[PDB]
């Protein structure tokens, strides 16, 4: 009545030996949690990296956040208070609300609280939080090398679940990226308050990611699996369809607060958990959360791709091509990336991307033909990599071109993908030219010193 919990996500508790390796352990539990969205992670109990900062000298520019259910919000693009204010507001915020010792109040009364009063219309709660990426002002709650750190620090310095490292380990397919991707490839800070809230949302490129809570009182999750996850968004489109108006940049994605009821009711599979300080939560590729903390606390999550996702990428990729939304990148120049630097790579990673090689190699051959008979016959090689995104992506679906693109000198500077050589201009196809950054003989040779290096 009014608020059913929906059922608790997995929780896994593993061992120091499946614990060391966190790209192994991800692995393992895939079969699992995939089909949950989310997951929670505890550390062995004697895994405690060292959480030290001065609350007065760590500051940040706070975010404003209306919360009403199914409203349009942002997404948060990369005022001022200390750590010590914000947390002096929050408590005294939480401590208000609810006339209870700041600390004493229930998490399932909090999670009841809230979806009352996102509901509410006559309800006009405000909260604020900080979420950005880490900064001289405001660092890693991990630690990172610089200052003379302690033992205990060190020992946490290389650590695969120190979220610093994530992105440059060797599993990690997001590494190799030589594109600068700040917002995607480092960790984002989230100092959060008494309801404050992130809305549905997937990572970038249908990425997996990793949210640890460094201290604080507890982050509620919600979370759908990979597989519900177009039935999640046809149940927002029919209750809020202004959300899916199509957003001019990457920086007007629009979001919402949703009742998990709501979408349970629709027959959208839902999970929970409350993430505790100290505990980790994964979420998968494609997989919907949402949520909100309990108080004040302070959060910090990275994005991640393993060589399981190499193939969910290529569709994501297909799928914002479909939707004509922007990229963050391409992933054919990853896959290519990759492929150049095919003997230092990871066997595994080698054979994984040599596949995902083979796919691509396969489908520009086959766009390839098609223009040539739609009469595209002049040809030249183009160094995409060196173009800025803004100035590579297709006019008409706007994904970032790099295996090939058309120009034509009538729109000089504008480019289409090889799916929209109609929608260039008014010239004829003769005047045309494709763009290309390797040949199919180029491609070949690549692709065969990754099946080398995979043995
Ligand atoms: O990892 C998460 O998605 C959750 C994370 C979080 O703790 N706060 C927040 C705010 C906006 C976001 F887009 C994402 C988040
Ligand atoms: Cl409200
Ligand atoms: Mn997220
Ligand atoms: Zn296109
Ligand atoms: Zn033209």
């Amino acid at each position: 009545s009014m608020f059913l919990p929906p059922p608790e996500c997995p929780v896994f508790e593993p061992s120091w030996e499946e614990f060391a390796d966190p790209f192994a352990f991800i692995h393992k539990i895939r079969p699992i949690a995939e089909q949950t969205g989310i997951c929670k992670v505890r550390p062995p109990p004697d895994w405690q990296p060292p959480f030290a900062c001065d609350v007065d000298k760590l500051h940040f520019t706070p975010r404003i956040q209306r919360l009403n259910e199914l409203e349009a919000q942002t997404r948060v693009k990369l005022r001022d208070y200390t750590l010590r204010t914000f947390g002096e507001m929050a408590d005294a915020f939480k401590s208000d609300y609810f006339n209870m010792p700041v600390h004493m109040v229930p998490t399932e009364l909090v999670e009841k609280e809230f979806w009352r009063l996102v509901s509410t219309i006559e309800e006009d709660v405000t909260v604020e939080y900080g979420a950005d990426i880490a900064s001289k002002e405001f660092g890693s709650g991990f630690p990172v090398r610089d200052i003379k750190l302690s033992p205990e620090e060190e020992e946490y310095l290389d650590s695969g679940w120190n979220l610093n490292n994530m992105p440059v380990m060797e599993q990690s397919v997001l590494a190799h990226i030589t594109a600068d991707i700040c917002g995607m490839k480092l960790p984002w800070l989230y100092v959060g308050m008494c309801f404050s809230s992130f809305c549905w949302h997937i990572e970038d490129h249908w990425s997996y990611s990793i949210n640890y809570l460094h201290w604080g009182e507890p982050k509620t999750w919600y979370g759908v699996p990979g597989y519900a996850a177009e039935q999640l968004e046809n149940v927002m489109k029919k209750l809020a369809p202004e959300l899916f108006v199509s957003q001019p940049d990457l920086l007007h994605q629009l979001v919402t607060i949703m009742n998990p009821n709501t979408l349970m009711t629709h027959e959208v599979p839902v999970y929970r958990t409350n993430q505790c300080a100290g505990e980790f939560v994964i979420t998968f590729p494609r997989a919907y959360h949402s949520g909100f903390n309990q108080g004040f606390n302070f959060a910090e999550a990275v994005n991640f791709c393993t060589v399981d996702w190499l193939p969910l990428g290529r569709q994501c990729v297909e799928h914002y091509r479909l939707l004509h939304r922007y990229c963050v990148f391409s992933h054919d120049e990853m896959i290519c990336k990759m492929a150049s630097k095919a003997d230092v790579l990871d066997v595994v990673v080698a054979s994984t991307v040599q596949k995902d090689m083979a796919i691509m190699i396969e489908d520009e051959k086959a766009l390839r033909e098609t223009v040539r008979k739609l009469g595209v016959i002049d040809s030249e090689r183009m160094d995409f990599e060196l173009l800025p995104d803004d100035e590579r992506q297709c006019v008409k679906c706007k994904t970032t071109c790099f295996m090939s693109a058309i120009s034509c000198s009538c729109k000089p500077g504008l480019l289409v993908c090889l799916h929209h050589v109609k929608e260039l201009c008014s010239c004829p196809p003769y005047k045309y030219k494709l763009r290309y950054r390797y040949t199919l003989d180029d491609l070949y040779p690549m692709m065969n010193a990754l099946k080398l290096r995979a043995e």
